RNA sequence: UUAAGUGAAUAAGGGCGCACGGUGGAUGCCUUGGCACUAGGAGCCGAUGAAGGACGGGACUAACACCGAUAUGCUUUGGGG
């Protein structure tokens, strides 16, 4: 959801943050050879990220 | 039978009236926009980068809207069920 991301230091943010990029760079690829039967998981990833961001910016400054 | 005299009707096509269609959108009714004002708010925006724009963002994306590499959306505080 939303509150598990506070609960996680500078680390794992970052850590998650490279783990949602690979992800989604393999999510483009199988788009383009016809498969991904679940593809509303392209926005869950990009939001996932908007919202990591965002948290980290409130905290540092 | 001869002779003299009289002489109707038919339409290649056309006129008039009637009856039935075809093209064309007047007229009848109607409003999804306008016009002129009344009362009230408001009367500036910009080197923290303006007005206006180009390019991009969706499973499909040609256009219009909204958005901007956090891209058809992020956080929080109230409404709603």
């Amino acid at each position: 959801k939303v509150k598990e991301i506070r609960e996680l230091t500078t680390a794992e943010m970052l850590d998650k943050e490279k783990q949602l990029k690979e992800e989604l760079f393999n999510l483009r690829f199988q788009l383009a050879t016809g498969q991904l039967e679940n593809t509303a998981r392209i926005k869950e990833v990009r939001q996932s990220i908007a919202r990591i961001k965002t948290v980290l910016r409130e905290q540092a400054n």
